[PDB]
């Protein structure tokens, strides 16, 4: 390949000394550059621009002029967008020209000349009084009428998900263990190996910060955006090729909050457990732009976990930043459901069976037995309840599963009372009242429990 | 003017999320995010030196910054935290002018003597944050307060707390040294969720009452007896579940 760089040459003319390399100047000068016997060459760049509602006011840098250029613009719209107003500043804000309506008037255009040794220049548009408008801007060119602009570095991301290893219901937060890579390009960070004779250069246990800290460049650090306390961090390393490709390597463990937990449809319910990365610096410096997938997203692991992934994505999107601008976000999702077969087959089946066996003894005519056995069974349902206990969080606030086991109280004691009711019947001689009522009830009790069930159906899952 | 006057200083507090309630110690835990602004002339700076219009500090505390550029800065405390306090995106950035603004994310706890849990579960408690200037009132005092956000956020979900109403005020309390010192109180009125308690509850006994009251129509007395016997059994159960 060839390589970029900034270079010193020393020229000598009868001058021994020079092979050394230390050559001082001396005498009266005899060669020149000799790209100044023609025209300057030419940059020109075009660019689309769109000022929408709440973005009527835009900014763009320019690379360094040396003096003695030139600066051209100009500005003309799509369609029948008004026409903005133009000016141009320095890095400080200094204006130094305004953008003048042309006799037809359908475009503005500017013009300045460099005197410092080194011009940075900042080109305004705005139309703070969908329009879309195209900007034309070019150096050393003043035939613009018939890259300029400096240009983000691109990182590439990539992210893994090892293992789930909590989940709390009551504070909404989840913590897992992952690994997290980053790669770019920056020429200032290029070296020569003729100096270290070595190809690689490599930093270890330290954050982006640190290093960015230690060598004076600005380099794209990150943070999680819903981090709770301290991360743990193993096997950080940065390394850079003399090309100036520079990448980040880090395995993490993190716990990360989740406001948006939705428990109503306990134990049937469905969560999303999001992981958001975003650069700590203005969109300008350093953008997200491709994803790396460098590994499995979510890695298969031996065993059952109380969790089960369905699916997954991952996405690139801008959000507003402090100090203005804006800063890239990297988002993956997961999605996750609890392990059915357990509850089932934990809860619910012995509850029918409990169910049944205050439903089946209406079929008898003696009702000191009938109250007997109601008797035991509504204390039969109160220590299975309380026996699963431990699979019934405390959130303070009603779910499915709760309001199923009140109405089944409800009944199991109601069965009770019209057995006592049935009893004194029978005392006074009234059996066929009682047997009417025996009837009546075996025939309601199933018609209510599946009543109720397609209600909460109804209510809570459409 | 002929006196010095003080600087003014404003200030806002948003509530993200309660992630907490001690009930046995009194204290609570609460993320959020703080603003503050302020405007200092020694604080410019002329753009030519630096080729920049933004100077920023960040992941330090306003004390430390105050003790790195030798000037005074409006530090502030929580006046009830207890232990360390998680902060992120902490930052500082100046203007040329003199305009300075600092932002911080934090999640903190914070104790509260004063909750009463007399009238469990139908209580209602407050839950106020404090933040008060560690300077002399002649020196800084809170002028404004600005709401960048919704002072309470809404979340997908039920919450075991629910805010009725909430508040904000401008105070002076006296300081060490003498003078007076500004502080900012965020106010949150609450109330528990009322439906589970009742149903999961006051339902169950008032039936299991209804049991022992409705067997004294038996006129077999042993009956009786054996009923309101296993009734007692059944409400001690009741009771530990
Ligand atoms: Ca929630
Ligand atoms: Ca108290």
């Amino acid at each position: 390949t060839y390589t970029t760089g900034s270079f010193q040459l020393i020229l000598g003319l009868n001058a021994p000394q020079v092979i050394s390399g230390e050559g001082e100047p001396e005498g009266e000068v005899f060669a020149s550059l000799a790209s100044l016997e023609i025209k300057p060459e030419a940059h020109v760049q075009e660019l689309e621009i769109r000022l929408d509602k709440d973005t009527r006011y835009l900014t763009q840098h320019t690379r360094n002029l040396q003096p003695g250029d030139t600066f051209h613009a100009l500005v003309e719209p799509i369609g029948e967008a008004p026409l903005p107003r133009l000016r141009l500043t320095d890095s400080g804000g200094k204006p130094l020209a305004f953008g003048l309506i042309d006799q037809p008037g359908e475009s503005v255009e500017l013009n300045y000349t460099c005197d410092q040794d080194i011009c940075e220049l900042v080109v305004h548009v705005d139309g703070t009084d969908e329009a879309v408008y195209r900007l034309l801007v070019g150096i050393n060119a003043p035939n613009l009428r018939e890259s300029v602009f400096l240009e983000s570095d691109l990182v590439t991301v990539g992210l893994a998900v090892d293992q789930i290893v909590g989940v709390d219901q009551r504070s909404e937060n989840f913590s897992v263990v992952g690994t997290l890579k980053l790669s770019w390009h920056d020429p200032k960070l290029g070296f020569s190996p003729d100096q270290c004779g070595c190809t690689v250069k490599s930093f270890e246990d330290a954050s982006i910060r640190a290093v960015a800290g230690e060598i004076n460049l600005p380099l794209p650090s990150f943070s999680f955006y819903n981090q709770q306390g301290n991360r743990w961090s193993q096997n950080q390393v940065i390394f850079v090729t003399p090309d100036g490709r520079a990448s980040y390597f880090e395995r993490f463990t993190v716990t990360l909050q989740a406001p948006d937990f939705d428990f109503l449809a306990y134990p049937f319910d469905r969560q999303k457990f999001s992981i958001k990365v975003d650069l700590a610096v203005p969109t300008n410096m350093f953008i997200f732009n491709e994803i790396e997938r460098f590994q499995q997203v979510v890695g298969d692991q031996l065993g059952e976990e109380e969790w089960v992934v369905t699916s997954y994505s991952q996405e690139i999107t801008e959000v507003p930043f402090e100090r203005g601008s804006t800063n890239s976000r990297f988002t993956t999702t997961l999605l996750v459901k609890r392990n059915l077969e357990y509850y089932i087959l934990r809860i619910f089946v012995p509850l029918f069976l409990i169910i049944s066996v205050s439903w089946v003894i209406f079929f008898l005519k003696d009702y000191g037995r009938q109250l007997e056995v109601a008797s035991g069974n509504l204390l039969v349902f109160v220590a299975f309840n309380f026996t699963i206990s431990g699979d019934l969080p405390r959130l303070g606030y009603l779910t499915v599963l709760d309001r199923f086991m009140i109405v089944s109280f409800c009944l199991t004691a109601i069965v009770v009372l019209i057995s006592v009711c049935q009893k004194r019947l029978g005392a006074v001689g009234k059996q066929a009242v009682a047997a009417q009522i025996d009837t009546w009830v075996l025939v309601i009790y199933p018609l209510v429990y599946s009543l109720y069930i397609i209600w909460v159906y109804l209510r809570f899952f459409t």
